[PDB]
DNA sequence: AGGTGAAATGCG
DNA sequence: TCGCATTATCACC
């Protein structure tokens, strides 16, 4: 495993998956997920109403729900595919899920702003299971006291490639202290999935 | 209450 | 292109 750390960033990250497999994998993923469109993928930032630059889908199990900049995603059923993963990823890092956020970039210029997680059904402590499939993304972290026209503190932003069937542990207090994006990249023009895994409450 | 701080856009 | 700081409104803490 790779050991990524900076001040208050515990994470790491190692390929689960063969290409063969994750190409496999991948290949079901796209057959198989079911992603929100129209009013379930326009969330509300500065007052404005925006379609997310992907598309999304929650998967998990029942009750539970999944809130963000405005908008509110109760959880699709789990389908083999994905019920497969979680338990392979249960298994590696010992940690349990109940939840999964997907967001697909079909290429470069689909892509997510800075924030953390850090919202009420988040359980406190709860590593969170990055599980990216398709073409490789720069993932960027960036530090809590680190943005804004003159900082707390400078601190060196963590950039990172997370590459075909890999996975991102996202330990705590990571998402207490680090925001992280997925920036717009041009030259990509593959698709790419990701699958957040988290555990989530009441 | 009383405080904070958050998708596109427009720089360098 | 890319990084990133702004936004001047409003849910959430």
């Amino acid at each position: 495993w790779r050991h990524i750390r900076a001040e208050g960033l515990d994470s790491s990250y190692t390929v689960l998956f063969g290409k063969a497999e994750a190409d496999e994998i991948f290949q079901e993923l796209e057959k198989e997920v079911e992603y929100f469109t129209g009013a379930l993928a326009r969330v509300q930032v500065f007052g404005k109403w925006h379609s997310v630059p992907r598309k999304q889908a929650t998967y998990g199990d029942a009750g539970l729900t999944y809130t963000f900049s405005g908008l509110t995603l109760s959880p699709k059923p789990w389908i083999p595919v994905l019920e497969r993963i979680r338990d392979h990823v249960s298994g590696v890092t010992g940690q349990t899920f109940n939840f999964v956020l997907i967001n697909r970039y079909k290429d470069g210029s689909d892509h997510i702003g800075e924030h953390r997680d850090d919202c009420r059904e988040l359980a406190p402590g709860s590593p969170i299971a990055s599980v990216s499939f398709g073409a490789s993304r720069d993932f960027v972290f960036r530090h809590k006291d680190s943005r804004g026209k003159s900082p707390s503190r400078r601190v060196a932003v963590v950039r990172l490639p997370l590459a075909h069937g890999s996975l991102l542990m996202m330990n705590h207090p990571t998402n207490t202290h680090w925001y992280h994006s997925l920036p717009v990249r041009k030259k990509v023009l593959a698709p790419r999935v990701n699958l957040t895994f988290r555990k989530i409450l009441l």
